[PDB]
């Protein structure tokens, strides 16, 4: 006996958008008032601390379209 | 016996877009008042400390359209 | 007894982006007070620390696409 | 003795006013048709055929904002 | 003897008036007809055909804030 | 004896007025026609036929902020 793989995967697909326009988008976050008191901050092992602190992101595009493809084959 | 892998995966697919404006995207973060007090801060492995900062990112193109293919084949 | 493999994947895509007049864009983080108070600060094994800081990053990525592929094949 | 005098504002004083944040969407799109063998206006006519108009006016929209911080010992 | 004066404001005062956040979807759309032999206007006549219209007028929407923060020992 | 003094201001006072944020997608469309033989206009007319306008006025919009940090020992 002999062994055959014929491994023929065919992708024709389409991934569109048509967006008229993206309009006046706005981000304006506001901290406020943000206080910490102590003798000691004691901070050991892999810590993450985040006093106060803003994370901003503004993320616009004219197509976010995402296509992801993984194949795989295996012999043993 | 013998052993016979053909492997001819076909990608003709389209990703797109036809975006007609991106219009006026404004970022705008405010930080307000952040305070700490202590007799010690003491950091000793792998702390991040993060007081009061703003990490800002603005991303905005006229596509991110994205395609990702990943192939393997594997023989043992 | 005989081993062969044939690798021969085609990609035909097209990945594009088609727009507009874009893109005013206006980025302006911060304005506000930071405080930290201590008799010591005490950082000593890959430590980060950010006080009061700002960072801006800002992309305008335009008429772009991203296309990302891999091909590993091992023979053992 | 002491004294610690430290007031914060954060406050925000706004005016948002007009014609603000709207959206319009294709507006006319269908016909409008007039037909006569004359148009004739002979003293302070007004005539609109067809058009489209946004016409805003905002006298009003101010902001005051005052403050005192006196400290007497 | 010890003072500790420390007001916080995080208030916000707005006003929002006028033509605000709206959405307008079509709007138009179907036919509008005017057949004569004349349209004859004489004195002050104001004739809209087929139009339209978004006029908005703010005289008002101020704020006025005050404080006083006055501390005498 | 000790003072300390130092109020934090952070605040924001603003205005926004007349035409801000619109969208204005595709406005005018299908069809406008004013047929006639004769068109005739002769005192203070005024004709709009088929046309797009987005006239503002803002004599308003100002803002006025006062303070005093008056210390005294």
């Amino acid at each position: 006996g002999s062994v055959q793989i014929v491994y023929k995967p065919v992708d024709l697909s389409k991934v569109t958008s048509k967006c008229g326009s993206l309009g006046n988008i706005h981000h304006k976050p506001g901290g406020g008032q943000v206080e910490v008191k102590s003798e000691k901050l004691d901070f050991k092992d892999r810590v993450q601390s985040k006093i106060g602190s803003l994370d901003n992101i503004t993320h616009v595009p004219g197509g976010g379209n995402k296509k992801i493809e993984t194949h795989k084959l295996t012999f043993r």
